[PDB]
């Protein structure tokens, strides 16, 4: 058991293919997903070749220990894949067809800038380290790349599973390394965010705006402050589903902006109350009247400016 | 070892059975369940046939490594079954009788549209990959498919555990696979949702309707804003027990509709105050007297419309 | 290695014993507990008998692989017993003495009807599948059943640890099975529930009843609505410590009933206000006075009936 | 492999030593802690003795399997010590010196009566079961019992790490067991409980006492009920850090006593209003004037009583 | 297997290298992180010398079991380094080049004094115990120490990953120990804390300050008491993300000091009302007008003092 020697000075080509059986547990905070797939490996080992006419047998089956198998590891896995060899088949010309079913927790970063209207490119990097004798290079067997029809990822729409055919051949620790980029394209199912977070968040805001058709300070203070407490509950709820990002997200931007609206609604209610008491209810009346228009208008404009800057 | 060779060109039939010992951890969010069971496998191996006279035994026992055992895998498992071999019995005619105990975390999707009055079909998919030498096909021994009477799933009623006798034969990575479907039929114990969520949620909503028999804006603002906040707490409570769906759930639809009632109630409470300050209490009294009948009637009709759409 | 042959037509008796070293992590929601114990097994293997006079030795020690050891399993375990053999000692007459230390996560159902004044009988089921050669039956050596004095289950009182001596012998999948039931009797330490849940829930209820000595609607609405919010927090807290049950638990019934009290207090506070505005304070004052007695009287009588129906 | 035979009838002495490398994860609810340490064992096995002159080596190194090593176990571990043998050295006189690196999750009860001003004695119980051939006894080599200087336990001060030199020899299932007690003495770092829980809790209590300088029932009902609701939040927060105990903790006692204050303050607030409504504001004023002193005085006294009964 | 012999009285030098592939799960409460890296080891074993002309090959490849490998361990790991040998390469002079891929949960203490504007120096300690035969000493091959350009730590910026080349050679349990210190430098991405915690906390504080432009006690009590409860919820939120420290953190100091502001504001609100009721509103007016400046000014200066004391 050693690497097959080169006929010419060319490197050994290991043809690879990942076929997803199950995809599950997409954790946003962890920036990880779990997977259950087939890993297909194919290379030519002439030392294994045989005569089809003399032998009579079309294909030969070997055990992993018996023959040389390349060390294909995963770059971005949390804990090293639970592998189980399914098949090793040699053709008369010495072409080896390897197949293992594995499962791995893959650490792939996410871009939350457009959350919950985001799309992500999940990655699964395959790698091979070349030895002192000869270089090993990875290739994509597009016939052996894919995903089973039923494959679902709770909370997401699965768009594609395609590998980048050209490997990344680079030298790390004075040895050649061949890296392949498999890509799982997914788009988030935003539907639930509308009845459970967005619409409730807007209702409570519109309720704070009924203070603009009220002269009762005590009621207004109750309106604006109670609803601001329910806004904090939602901000908190939202941030528990997401990691701490060094940029603003879309929901994050709306949520923050709404705080300023509360602060101003509070100011307005204070000003209105101060003018009444100072016996200026007509000046106060003019400010509430403008506020009935300004507050929903400036809200609608600011939300457009945001949607534009994010999409 | 190699698979038993065919007499003619027939496929190799492996009779299967699953016997549930324990069922536990139905996790709605992750759409999984844990299982503890027996797995029975049976197949003819002529190379193992023996004469009972010159052996003095009706059956022979073997170690898994001693004979050929079919590579039977599970399709929908989070982590590959923890398996232990119990018994291996070879009859005189060469009929092998395998038995193992396994435990696995199974990934099977759920339909939350009628939550929490829903039923589910839990699947356990058994599979076998065919060989170049010969094609392997799965079968169901109906006398070896069951569950003991003690088997319980916390918060669920276990209805049935049956298998779809006809395997789905198809090609995968240029080899024939034979897939079997074991179906565990469960229905949710909705009981607890009534005194813990449904009724508490209705009581706080009815409590907001007492504002229709009150002339006090300050009081009304307290009644409608404080109950709206307890409703937000139930919305959050409910959505913790469930995953994000691209569809509306039954509970979720009731929960959403109830926010509209709070919004309209705030409007009526607002309108009534405005009219009373404008020295139009007679108009306001008409709106409030109407609301007293309108709010319970519209609620009662809307719930009939929803129960009908969902069931 | 093969099972010992019978002298008469009799089955092989494997004498069992479980000695608890540690008990921990009783999870009410999961309906599981963890244990660390000794599993003692004893049977006669004539093939191992020897002469004490000539051998000089009393006992002969073996490694597990050297001799035949019966296949004893646990029916109700989530994560399979992590075993390590401590001793195998053979007496001159061939009586084998097996002793292993194991740890398992046992799945035993719990009856929450009387929570938090509940008592449970946790079970550990030992099992053995009989061979085609001969039948194996389990038995209890009471001399090797018990527990360490330092055994504690946080939040519980350990009452007893006995075994049901008569095994349950039944036919499962055309083979005989022998089942033993070890019973760990515990009673819940209700103490904490009094100063943390029960009494705080009563204080807030009584605070709602101070509205019966008040003529301020605005104040009463705050009293009953605020305390109802704190009541919900306790309902939520309580139900997070428990699994969803298809029956009413004791605390569950009390917590539910208290909602009816708040609902009726809101009705009274509403009615009293309505009359005051309708310029009928005399009738209002009559209802408020009757409510001062009616509410704590009906609460006391409702609780007596509940305590009676539960205990 | 059997134990060394007794020269005279004396039992075999195994000298033990635990040296802490890392201490982490003290879990109050689970009453566990995790440790990373060296375990050293030393015993005389004459069957291994050698002459330094003839052999030309003063030390002899063996594999665990090659010689006899005592089966030393831990009594109170959840999941059994993950051990890797570092070295086994035999001196010319046959004095075996064994060293291993282990890591275990140790179960050891905690006394919460003085929380968060408490001190704990964590135990690590080493044990040995004797043979039918001969008796085994444990000893402590005080030269090999310690901890690294950088050893820390998050939120705790490490006081000591010593062993109770005299074992606790006893009968278990008619065999001698020698048990040793290693003790890790720790005291909880209470510092952060002060700004995070104690002082916040006192501030909201003192804020409820401002109701005593207010004639406004409506404002008073707000002060006392809102602060009562924040007290429930701290009661809840605190009890999520602790297991349920059948005794009262220090913080628990203060937390409970503080509820009784809230109830009495509600009564005073209620009574004051009643008298004012009855045109008795003079009687009501004297009750409120008494309350202003009585509440802080009865509070400071009851805390003196409590600190005395707890420390 | 035993250590290679020395040519002279020199110790055996083992060259080390750690190459980070993945860094993840920085858990503040636990004071841990998870890493996935390459561990390179290099030492001379002349007993392994060979002739390339005789053997055929220029480099020999071995199985770990076939040769002596130094017992290099990690000091501060919670989860056992899940290791897998990638390559073992022996050159003609006997120079061994060992490559293993590992993953571990490193426990390294964090200083939260400047949280969330803090920086950390995470450590991975390599170690080796010396034999009686000969001493082993660790060394750093700077050419094999590093991290892949993609390495990211969610919520942190990775500054550097270098080693402290001079090992800590010391005595432990009468044997030589050689320790290496690999240091991973990180600075916390404070961005998210501003829109999610810091500014929402300031908005609610300023909302309470509107009570200085109000003569309404019932409203003011609502303003200061409601925002105080929202502050409590932030304090609870902040401390769920942090361990209990025996010192004050920066956020912790601000959070605490802000409660003193809420307490003083309540005092002023109480004073203002008392005077207004005592028929001295002019005095109240002077206290309220001063408060309008004093509260923001004392808040400004207090934060300047704090920021100066912490940074
Ligand atoms: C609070 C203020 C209201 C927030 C409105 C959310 C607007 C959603 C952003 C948007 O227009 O498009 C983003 C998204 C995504 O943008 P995209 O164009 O990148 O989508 C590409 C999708 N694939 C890859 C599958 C082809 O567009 C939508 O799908 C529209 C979302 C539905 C409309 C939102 C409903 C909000 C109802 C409340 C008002
Ligand atoms: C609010 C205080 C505004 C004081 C303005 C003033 O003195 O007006 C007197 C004069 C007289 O009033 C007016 O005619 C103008 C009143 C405008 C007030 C409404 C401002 C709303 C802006 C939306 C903010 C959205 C959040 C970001
Ligand atoms: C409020 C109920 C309406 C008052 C009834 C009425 O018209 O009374 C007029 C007459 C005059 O009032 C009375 O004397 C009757 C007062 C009834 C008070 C109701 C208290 C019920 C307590 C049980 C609650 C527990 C629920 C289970
Ligand atoms: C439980 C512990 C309850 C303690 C109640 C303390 C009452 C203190 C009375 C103070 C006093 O003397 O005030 C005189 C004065 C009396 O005024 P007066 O003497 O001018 O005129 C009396 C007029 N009539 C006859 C109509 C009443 O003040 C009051 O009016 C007292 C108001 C306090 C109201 C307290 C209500 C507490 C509600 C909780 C009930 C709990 C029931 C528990 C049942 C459990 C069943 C399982
Ligand atoms: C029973 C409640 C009686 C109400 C008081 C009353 O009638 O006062 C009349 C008399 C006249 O009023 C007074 O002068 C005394 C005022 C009572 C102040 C009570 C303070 C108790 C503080 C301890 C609370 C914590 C409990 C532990
Ligand atoms: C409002 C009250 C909270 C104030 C928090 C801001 C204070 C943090 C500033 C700081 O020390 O930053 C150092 C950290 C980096 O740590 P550093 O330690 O490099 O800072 C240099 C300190 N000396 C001179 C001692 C070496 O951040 C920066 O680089 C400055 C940007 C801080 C941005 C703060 C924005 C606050 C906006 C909310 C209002
Ligand atoms: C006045 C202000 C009051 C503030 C109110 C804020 C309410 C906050 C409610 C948080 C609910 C907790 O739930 C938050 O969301 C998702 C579930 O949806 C969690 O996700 C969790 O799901 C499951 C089930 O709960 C857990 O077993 C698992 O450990 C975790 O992955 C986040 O880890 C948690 O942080
Ligand atoms: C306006 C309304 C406001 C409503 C606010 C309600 C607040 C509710 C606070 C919930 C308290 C936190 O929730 C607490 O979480 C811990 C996990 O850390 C759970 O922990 C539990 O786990 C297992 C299940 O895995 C249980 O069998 C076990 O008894 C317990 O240890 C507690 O059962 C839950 O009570
Ligand atoms: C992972 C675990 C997650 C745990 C989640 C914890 C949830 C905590 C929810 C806290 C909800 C607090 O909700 C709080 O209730 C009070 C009850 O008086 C309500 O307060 C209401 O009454 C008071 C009078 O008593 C008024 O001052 C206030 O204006 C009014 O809104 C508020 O609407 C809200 O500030
Ligand atoms: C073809 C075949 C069968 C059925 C079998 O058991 N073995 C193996 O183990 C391999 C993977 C192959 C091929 N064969
Ligand atoms: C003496 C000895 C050794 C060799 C061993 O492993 N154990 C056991 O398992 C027993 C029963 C005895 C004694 N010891
Ligand atoms: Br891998
Ligand atoms: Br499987
Ligand atoms: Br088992
Ligand atoms: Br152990
Ligand atoms: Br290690
Ligand atoms: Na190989
Ligand atoms: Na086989
Ligand atoms: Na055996
Ligand atoms: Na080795």
């Amino acid at each position: 058991v050693s690497p097959p020697p080169p006929i010419a000075d060319e490197p050994l080509t290991v043809n690879t293919g990942i076929y997803l059986i199950e995809s599950y547990s997409l954790d946003d905070k962890a920036e990880t997903f779990k997977v259950n797939a087939f890993l297909s490996l194919s290379w030519k080992d002439r030392r294994l070749a045989f005569d089809p006419v003399r032998s009579g047998v079309r294909v030969k089956t070997y055990e992993p220990e018996a023959i040389w198998i390349p060390e294909i590891r995963f770059v971005n896995v949390e804990n090293a894949r639970d592998a189980d060899v399914v098949d090793i088949s040699v053709s008369p010309d010495g072409t080896v067809q390897y197949l293992e079913r594995f499962s791995a927790r893959v650490l792939s970063p996410l871009d939350f800038r457009r959350y919950p209207f985001d799309s992500q490119t999940l990655h699964i990097y395959l790698i091979v380290r070349s030895c002192d004798t000869r270089n090993i290079v990875l290739a994509v067997d597009l016939e052996k790349v894919g995903k089973n029809d039923d494959v679902f990822l709770t909370g997401w729409d699965i768009e594609s599973f395609t590998a980048v055919v050209k490997p990344a051949n680079f030298a790390l620790e004075d040895r050649l390394e061949s890296k392949l980029d498999y890509q799982l394209r997914i788009s988030r199912q935003y539907f639930s965010y509308i009845p459970n977070i967005i619409l409730p968040m807007l209702f409570i805001l519109f309720i704070s705006w009924t203070a603009f058709w009220s002269t009762s300070y005590e009621a207004n203070v109750t309106l604006v402050v109670s609803t601001l407490i329910a806004h904090i509950a939602f901000n908190i709820l939202v941030e528990t589903n997401l990691p701490k990002t060094p940029y603003m997200t879309y929901t994050g931007a709306i949520i923050f902006m709404i705080y300023l609206f509360y602060f101003v609604a509070v100011i307005e209610v204070t000003v209105q109350h101060y003018l009444k008491v100072e016996s200026q209810p007509a000046r106060a009346a003019s400010i509430t009247r403008a506020s009935r228009i300004a507050f929903p208008v400036v809200f609608l404009l600011a939300n457009i400016i945001l949607a534009f800057l994010f999409f």
